[PDB]
């Protein structure tokens, strides 16, 4: 089972959308977590939100976020999708090593690239 521990640690890197791959020069849509489950990221117009870890759900309690463009559209677009998931409760299925979720809005997969090999 997801555990809230093992996420609070481990920062992941967004790695395949459900419609395509992402490559962003050196600045990725990765994510971050820390303690009390809290949560930063960075789809393009950034995010940050209040996080929770109990079944398998990650709500975010408060999302905010700016208003950016990143001159692709998908970036600008992405940040709607993990809006919506995170209202919603995005539904984390953590493996070994990759994140998965599968929400309405979409699946998004990440990786642990924990930047300890």
């Amino acid at each position: 089972m997801v555990t809230p521990e093992q996420l609070q640690h481990h920062r992941f890197v967004l790695e395949s959308v459900n419609g395509k791959p992402v490559t962003s020069d050196k600045n990725p849509p990765e994510i971050s977590f820390g303690e009390k489950m809290m949560i930063s990221g960075s789809m393009c117009n950034r995010f940050s939100g209040e996080g929770k870890l109990s079944n398998g759900e990650l709500t975010a309690k408060g999302l905010a976020m700016t208003r950016m463009m990143c001159a692709n559209p998908q970036l600008n677009e992405l940040d709607n999708t993990i809006s919506e998931m995170l209202k919603e409760g995005a539904q984390v299925d953590l493996t070994a090593n990759q994140l998965t979720l599968a929400t309405a809005k979409q699946t998004l997969t990440y990786k642990l690239a924990d930047l300890m090999n």
